């Protein structure tokens, strides 16, 4: 079949679907690669990486999603993107439809084959395909919290680890997952205090024996998140259950009760944003005011550092996208409940349950449209 | 006597000279406090705390500067302070002579008593004033490194620390003394890979104690301080002989050879730049493009967090204020070595032996004027 | 000459100031060891094993105090002992004078040779000798201050570390020398939030590098103590000017604000207690209340663990031990001036200075009596 | 339905079967809580915490089972409280039956359903509501074996961590679970010499890895336990099979052997005690002498330190506690399989197969009561 891999055009979005690595993979398995021009630039891979790998490199966004039967893009589509959605087309990407009405409406209109990196889950539960990018989330979050923290930021002008005699900051971190964790870690690692809340005590038990302590874990009750929140320097927002619409757990009101000069950095901002003062921004106005705080909240974070990401997600995503590739779709999600679990929307029938729910829109049984 | 503190002029500077428990010591030992209104609003303290301490809040910079005996300052003086110095009175604050000669030629003009925080220096050769300004820069420059090496920020877009499977960021930092040793320490501590190069293989043996090997340390030679920044995607430059304007260690040659997008910070800015395409820098403009590369050099790093380095430094600095309130500069000076090796200027003499040789200037032996 | 060694005779004081190897190398130099029957049962040394080893085990205490030339105790004489000082007899043990006049004035009467302990001071300013003891009692404050934490001991009723989710013990230590290091050490190891605060930049330094942030570091001015002390659920006191009595550093006013069932654990009771309610407690009677608090002031805290604290001691005394045996107290302390700087008491002149200001009585140069 | 919560009756047991946050959750469900005065003092929530709650705060003890459908403590019924135990009425508690037969007898006889914290068991075998209660007796382990170690209490005489030189104590910990993984780790912190003994590799490799080796593990042959036993200062009983009589590993005859002073704290006591001369003991009297050692047995550790214990049980049984009162016992267990593993009587029969063998006494299927 045909595979093609669109240039980005999501606000700052450096990354890429696909490597010259995995576009040679495709190509010894007898599959067509076509690749945008300029696709692969912002993660430092040139026209020429991908013409040697066995690309053919096209002109146009719009070809590329006319001729390619599977479509494999990083981010969702975009208001621009809605009129390139076609039938019988293979879309695998990041979705979030929980998140947003207006794309999954395109989706089911256009009626095409949509599976999300996001809601693709082995049997253990884990998101394998959203795993390494909440680890580029959760870290950068902790980074980007420290320099908005600056008194030149606007933020409250404390240091993140303070120094010998001097108090560090306060992170407070809503989640104990891949994201929560690795903010919580290079926080740590800055030499801020960190108090992670969940509300799976195994979460934090894995998380007191990791750092031996080092991390506080509190039970994210009403009165410890109230806490942990009123105290905090920075907060970060890191919770999720797989492929729903965040639950708002910091009210505008508790906002009100915090440090002036507070930053707050929802990742959760993807999938609704998990603070009620929040709202999807962008790389270039990443942050707006709430009250007397900063909040921070781009839904692509990943995108700012392409190097690392690009290649953190399709090392991940590779094996799925051969075997969707292989033996299309239908087949493919019949071998495999994982990618099966990903499955979105097909000629107008949205067959996540979750999302029909938060969206309250009409659920179709996956495993009715895989007979 | 009376002890006066301007507001700090210089750009984004949101430090003070002092804090209320310091204002409250002076009056505690019958000493006069003047304080321009508005001088602690950028590290949160307000006229008013000031005011509960003790202080007499007056409304004119020219005034503090004509009144008080004792002047506190944190930076040096700068173009629109000049017309302020006065003689019999004594500055105590940073001066960076070596690396301004238009600062130096004021304060001989001027014939001002000039002690400066950064050549206070203990008896095992410590500065125990500079240290803790050393540590919040060090900090910062983890930070604000990992901030300019996304795409975003012009830089590379590599993540610190990777993330499992995908390589971290390369980090070099040049001397391992106070600086070095903290940015280096916040750097590994974000997952970087941090190397430290020094020409002092006892500091260099003290990290490798301390880390247990995780920091590397390479002796300083010129093949390999070559070949460290020829890989890093972050330099740090953190050197210092106690005084005298930085060396030139990194050639404009060198950065043509390093890796687009690098990002190199020089803590040593201040003291004239190790790096030899380095220029003072603010707040507001960080960054210039050198090659390929960007480049960091505010010379007033702390600053932008003075809720962590106001009390960090006057932490350090009150027990000196407190001997110079007390006893006057001459007696303080003969009671205190270490409080001595500060003296910079006295009456139209230059009683610093290293600044003199650096700037080309007549020097005058400090043990001269204490008699 | 002849070396006596009676049987402790404080409160559960299980230590002795000498071991079987201690003995047997004494005997080889030609000395005569004698020991009181009983002496080291409390440590598990048989009088069988001091016999062994060449001591000659005399019935009564009366008698070792009488003939011994060089006397080896632990702790201060005490009431009934006060009989027992001679003239012309060196007297090497804790001393603690500076806490005591009734124990000085003792000293000073009898008009015998003594010679501290916790005075013997080197030339980087360390005391050797008080080290290990002080290495003992840190580490017995952070389990005792676990244990009387329980409810069942009266205290609050929180445990040190916590467990994943409930928030630990808040653990506050005044002093970052070697008794409190230890404390910070343990407790941390425990889990405990520990803060530590001193006047000493340099030793919180040390502690920000050795546990990379994770024991946090406030410098002790009045405004960080008081906040400390009222968050913490337990303050170990670890105070110390060379051979002076404790500064007063938590009044009883400010342990009226502190949370109830608080316990406080005064390490430097011994040299007068640095808290303000504190009064030397012991073994059977640990504890008393002030306020809504509980206090622990033992004076003797290594007494409890003598397999680990007599050899602890031990250790570090006998190079010193054998040079007053060998030359006698001129030759030896004009030998050695961290010996020296032990000098307490010679003929009814007390050699000490700052245990001559602490209690207002006539000081007498050392080497004035060293010619 | 009516959910009651009585006074903890057991010696000295602070804690209480319910906070605050779950009364208010409870009665928002639209479910009538009842509450002893008093019941929530030992933990510090009033009876005005409670009723600000949504509790109606009852008098006496005797009117709370009466009422109250859903019966919620702490610790197992004793003597004085099996007259209370109804019929038709759901006790949900620690039960510890393998262990009494005298109480087991009480809950068959009365006929009360019954479902016991410690057997409720999650798929992966895992125990989630004794979890946190072997999580803070193993962490108490350490603390209160460091101290009984003291000599004045009648103990060894060493010291946890030893000090630099002289050697620390040795810890034997019986059991890999989460117990014995939290004491070894306490114990660890406190400097000591930890050698944990398992059954199950597996286990063994995890605290290897977590420690990297710093906690010994040995495989519990009855080789390698003997020689660990003989050697330790310090013996901490920690096994369990779930919800079965502990197995006897420690003979009287090797405690013969072992150190005079070595002190053996039996976590396993609640559960018969893994030691052959354990007998249940109390926090008044918490020690008893078994040859030349004390023997530690308190069966409700987790009592002591109920600022800690409470929340840490209340915070894992809440959402179990929710779903009975929601559903009543028998639809929750059905919806439920590892509430239904919890099931201990119900009407005159024993559901337990584990308990039925270790007391021999009849066994009844629990799906047979659950149709
Ligand atoms: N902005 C961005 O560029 C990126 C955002 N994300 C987002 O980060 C979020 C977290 O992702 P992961 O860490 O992979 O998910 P995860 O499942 O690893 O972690 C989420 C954790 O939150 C906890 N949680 C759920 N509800 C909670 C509540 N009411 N209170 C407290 N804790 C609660 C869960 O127990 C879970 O462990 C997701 O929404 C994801 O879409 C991920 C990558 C990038
Ligand atoms: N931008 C800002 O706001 C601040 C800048 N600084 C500057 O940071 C610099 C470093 O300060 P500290 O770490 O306190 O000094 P330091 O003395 O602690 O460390 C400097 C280290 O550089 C090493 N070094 C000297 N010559 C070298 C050479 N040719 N090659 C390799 N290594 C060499 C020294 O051996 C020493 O260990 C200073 O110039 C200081 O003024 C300090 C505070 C703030
Ligand atoms: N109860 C007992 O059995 C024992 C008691 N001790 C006592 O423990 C105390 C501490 O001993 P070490 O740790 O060896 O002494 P050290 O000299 O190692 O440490 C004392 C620390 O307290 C700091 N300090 C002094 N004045 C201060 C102030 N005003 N505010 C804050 N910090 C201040 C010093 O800077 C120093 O770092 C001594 O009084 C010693 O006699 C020692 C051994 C046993
Ligand atoms: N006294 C008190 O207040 C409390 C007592 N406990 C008791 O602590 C005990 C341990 O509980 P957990 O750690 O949660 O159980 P767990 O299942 O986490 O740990 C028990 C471990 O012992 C090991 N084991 C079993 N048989 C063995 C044998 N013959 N030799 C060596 N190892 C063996 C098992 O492999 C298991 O890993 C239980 O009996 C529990 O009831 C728990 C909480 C409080």
């Amino acid at each position: 079949m045909r595979v093609g891999i669109p240039t980005e055009t999501k606000n700052n979005e450096f990354r890429v679907a696909i490597t010259p690595a995995g576009v040679a993979e495709l190509t010894r398995r007898g599959h067509e690669v076509l690749i945008q021009a300029g696709a692969g630039e912002g993660s430092a891979i040139t026209d020429a990486d991908f013409k040697a790998a066995g690309a053919q490199l096209v002109g146009t966004a719009d070809q590329v999603w006319a001729d390619a039967d599977l479509l494999l893009k990083v981010k969702e589509p975009i208001a621009a993107e809605y009129g390139r959605l076609r039938h019988g087309q293979i879309l695998f990407t990041f979705l979030h439809l929980a998140a947003s009405r207006a794309c999954t409406d395109a989706l089911l209109d256009s009626g095409t084959t949509s599976i999300a990196y996001e809601t693709v889950q082995t049997a253990d539960g884990a998101l394998p395909l959203l795993a390494p990018m909440s680890e580029v989330a959760g870290r950068l979050a902790a980074q980007v919290g420290a320099y908005h923290l600056m008194r030149t930021q606007g933020g409250r002008g404390v240091l993140m680890g303070g120094v010998p005699g001097v108090e560090p900051a306060d992170v407070v971190v809503i989640g104990a997952g891949t994201a929560g964790y690795n903010a919580a870690r290079i926080a740590n690692g800055m030499g801020a205090t960190v108090t992670v809340l969940d509300i799976n005590i195994d979460k934090l038990r894995q998380l007191d024996a990791e750092f031996c302590g080092r991390i506080h874990t509190r039970y994210s009750s009403a009165y410890e998140l109230e806490g942990a929140v009123k105290r905090a320097d920075l907060v970060i927002g890191a919770v999720l259950v797989p492929g729903a619409k965040a639950p708002k757990l910091v009210s505008n009101s508790l906002v009100a009760h915090m440090k002036p000069g507070a930053v707050l950095v929802d990742i959760a901002i993807n999938q609704g944003g998990c603070f009620e003062g929040s709202r999807p921004t962008t790389y270039d106005h990443p942050t707006f005011a709430v009250h007397d705080t900063l909040f921070y909240c781009v839904a692509n974070m990943p995108a700012s550092v392409p190097k690392t990401s690009t290649y953190a997600l399709t090392n991940a995503t590779m094996p799925y996208v051969l075997e969707l590739a292989d033996h299309g779709w239908r087949a493919a999600c019949r071998s495999n409940p994982a990618l099966a679990k990903g499955l979105s929307t097909h000629e107008g029938a949205l067959l996540s349950e979750r999302v029909a729910t938060d969206l309250g829109v009409p659920f179709t049984e996956p495993a009715s449209v895989l007979a």
